[PDB]
């Protein structure tokens, strides 16, 4: 038998553990890095190149079915066909909502199968790795397993490689960007599981008002692409997902004219960090490199 208690405090007991596991896509890209296969996915899984998406990490995107190419896109009739024994997802917030279960199909797509959820709310990172962790051996992978343990002791190093470089650089200040055509946003550091354990970890944040915030509930604040200047900043770690422009892809001249994109002090961030070790190892790698490299330019 089965059985796991999640992030929303629910226990799923299954007679055997799931051979059908259907995840989102960033969910099912962790349980990989453990060896752990999924047989459906939803989310950012491909690109209009037909390559894996960020968040489909080393997944083979060929061999999974792939019911929702997009955020919040699921289709319940092929989900079906899958035999589903268990959906997993993250939730962003207090009430567990499933990330990227549409709403207007959640109570179809429960039906079919028992879900399980982690939570990257308003903690630090550490959590839900761990959480994940204990998920994946639960369904059957090698938690001892060489190529695991290595992981983690990767991971534990770069995170000292980053409070290193954070304590020998304390005047990098940082600034964590999205970018989207109407508005350019700045997330503050609480809310956000990388954020608040890079944070933890020593690093120098631009963090807006909580009052700068409040139209997002404290995530983040909304800046109109006239106004992106408006914080000094030295290192920028910018949005990898789908759904946002890319840094080489943002023409706007005000963008060019930061001082830390003018000097080459731009990054990627991951705001859906794919909960393995072996893929959150590089975030704080890239991290400390950039602040290790950055001169201070804001």
């Amino acid at each position: 038998p089965w059985s796991f208690k999640d992030d929303r405090g629910t226990t799923v007991k299954l007679d055997k553990v799931p051979a059908n596991i259907v995840a989102f896509t960033g969910v099912a890209a962790a349980l990989f890095d453990y060896g752990v296969e999924v047989k459906g996915v939803f989310g950012p899984t491909t690109t209009k190149d037909g390559k894996p998406d960020v968040q489909a990490g080393d997944l083979d995107v060929d061999k999974v079915t792939v019911l929702g190419n997009e955020w919040g896109k699921l289709n319940v009739e092929k989900y079906a066909s899958l035999a589903p024994e268990v959906l997993i997802t993250t939730t962003f917030d207090t009430a567990g909502t499933l990330w990227s279960v549409p709403e207007e199909s959640k109570d179809k797509v429960a039906k079919l199968a028992p879900s399980v959820a982690i939570s990257v709310f308003d903690r630090q990172l550490t959590q839900p790795l761990q959480r994940m962790w204990e998920l994946a051996e639960s369904l059957g992978a090698d938690m001892k397993a060489k190529k695991v343990t290595d992981a983690k002791a990767a991971f534990d190093k770069a995170a000292a490689r980053l409070r290193a470089a954070a304590k020998a650089k304390p005047e990098i200040r940082v600034l964590a960007g999205s970018a989207s055509p109407d508005l350019f946003y700045v997330s503050g550091t609480n809310l956000s599981v990388d954020l608040e354990y890079f944070k933890a970890l020593g690093v120098n944040f631009v963090e807006p008002s909580e009052d700068a915030k409040k139209a997002t509930g404290g995530w983040f604040e909304s800046l109109s692409w006239e106004n992106v200047d408006k914080y000094p900043a030295d290192v920028i770690i910018m949005d990898d997902r789908a759904s946002t422009i890319q840094p080489a892809d943002i023409t706007e001249g005000t963008w060019k004219q930061l001082p830390a994109v003018k000097a080459g002090q731009v990054i990627a961030r991951s705001p859906e960090p794919i909960l393995s070790y072996d893929k959150c190892t590089p975030l704080l790698d890239n991290l400390a490199e950039a602040i290790e490299n950055a001169k201070k330019v804001g």
